[PDB]
């Protein structure tokens, strides 16, 4: 049967199912409603940065249509909605003056969600640093971001925390470090060879450190000032794609483990154990910032749950570890990616070249966190796949590959949960086809189709699949 034995009865009691978007990717009204620009506004408005020079100015226009979108998600039997607040929509300059019209938008959204019985899971940050903060402070290169982010977070707790009980600080700081400061393909486009300046060997580590210190400072503020009255929780969202050793050799097993440590351990070892992974300390050395004992104690235990964005998996091949001139965070791992074993591809690709459809990667990731980190509370905060551009409406709606994607990946998650992993919920990326960063509107991740000419929403087969799977 097309559900493949899945239903709410197949998951733990009170397991949360939702969908996810992010502010810049769906809201629109990017330069209206009093919103100040983010680094993504400047980046997307520069010719050649985004596919077809597209941008998020209008996006899906959720800003005007949110009640339609909330009605839709309720009709699809979801319990929760993960969305983000645009920092520059609240503080156009990232600090100082509050944009009251911005505040009102999020009040209206949160209240309508609650009126419809959908639980808000709110991200404070999703790639969208206020441009004014980038210019004035140097953004995530500056340790002062902890203070600035904490004040922003403080306002959000005060203003929305009587209603919002599930918070996340950041979304995938590894991708910010990697794409913004290693490869220099996302804003602020920094890297060793980059026009804007940078150093791919040092800056990604500075940036990650500052994300961890900022997260810890925001959570400390929540716990000391708001928690007693509000009784909510604050986590963080981390990307984790699976790495499988290409063979059972010592070298290949070591490579796969290195990759895990540089990918997820980079953030999880500080959050769980109060230090960076040993292998990163050994290889990256004086390029890896040191937490003081006080900072390490602030960072350790500072996430009430771990959000994991899980999409894909790779084989890893190893080598003897070399002494090497440092060139980048990516090269520091000393691994070789491989996408076939025994002459067979790890899986077929979706539209995005990096996204190999590998359902057992979900089991791999969830099992690994369970076994390595003392089984912390995990929420799958994003999982999904994309269709390409230029299909007809009907072709988008008959998304049988995505139906197969969710059934297979959710079966693998169920497998990990039945073996004892503490997973509290699951969120599909995305509710809507949206602005997919560098791919612009050429990548369609939604379970709901969006006609980007008319802005009309049309549920795809995968939306109906969720509706049937999730019926109460
Ligand atoms: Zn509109």
């Amino acid at each position: 049967n097309w559900l493949g034995g899945l239903s709410r009865a197949a998951f733990p009691k009170r397991f949360v199912f939702g969908t996810v978007t992010s502010a810049y990717q769906v809201e629109g009204m990017a330069a209206s409603g009093g919103r100040g620009p983010s680094i993504w506004d400047a980046f997307a408005h520069t010719p050649g940065n985004v596919a077809g020079n597209q941008n998020g100015d209008v996006a899906t226009d959720q800003y005007h249509r949110y009640k339609e979108d909330v009605n839709l998600m309720k009709s699809l039997n979801f319990d929760a909605y993960r969305f983000s607040i645009s920092w520059s929509r609240i503080f156009p300059d990232g600090e100082g003056r509050v944009n009251q019209e911005g505040v009102a938008y999020y009040n209206n959204l949160i209240n309508y969600l609650l009126q419809k019985g959908i639980t808000p899971y709110v991200n404070l940050y999703h790639y969208d640093l206020p441009l004014a903060l980038e210019k004035k402070y140097g953004g995530w290169l500056n340790a002062k971001m902890a203070d600035l982010f904490t004040e922003y977070a403080d306002f959000c707790f005060k203003t929305f925390g009587n209603r919002v009980k599930h918070w996340f600080t950041f979304n995938e700081p590894r991708i910010v470090a990697l794409l913004g400061y290693d490869q220099g393909t996302n804003p602020p486009k920094r890297c060793t060879k980059c026009a804007a300046g940078g150093n791919s060997a040092t800056e990604p580590y500075i940036v990650a450190h500052n994300f961890l210190l900022s997260h810890a400072a925001a959570v400390a503020r929540y716990r000391t000032k708001y928690q007693a009255a509000q009784q909510g929780k604050v986590g963080i969202v981390l990307d984790f794609n699976w790495y499988e050793a290409l063979s059972n050799s010592t070298e290949d097993q070591a490579a796969a483990q290195r990759a895990r440590d540089f990918h997820i351990g980079w953030y999880l070892d500080p959050l769980i154990n109060g230090h960076y992974p040993q292998i990163m300390q050994d290889l990256v050395k004086d390029r890896l910032p040191k937490f003081t004992p006080e900072q390490a104690r602030l960072v350790k235990g500072s996430a009430d749950y771990i959000g994991i964005n899980q999409y894909t998996a790779s084989y890893m091949k190893g080598q003897q570890l070399m002494q090497q001139t440092p060139t980048s965070y990516s090269a520091d791992w000393q691994v070789t990616y491989v996408f076939a074993k025994n002459g067979k591809p790890i899986g077929p690709q979706a539209n995005s070249n990096w996204l190999y459809i590998v359902p057992w990667g979900m089991y791999g990731c969830v099992n690994y966190i369970k076994q390595k980190y003392g089984n912390p509370t995990v929420v799958i905060t994003a999982n999904g796949m994309d269709q390409p551009a230029n299909l007809s409406r009907d072709q988008y709606l008959r998304d049988t590959t995505r139906v197969h994607f969710y059934r297979s990946y959710l079966t693998q998650l169920k497998k990990a949960i039945d073996e004892g992993a503490n997973v509290a919920g699951y969120f599909a990326w995305s509710l809507l086809d949206n602005f997919e960063w560098l791919s612009g509107y050429t990548s369609k991740f939604g379970i709901v189709y969006v006609d980007f000419n008319t802005l009309e929403r049309h549920p795809k087969a995968s939306a109906y699949w969720f509706r049937d799977m999730l019926k109460h």
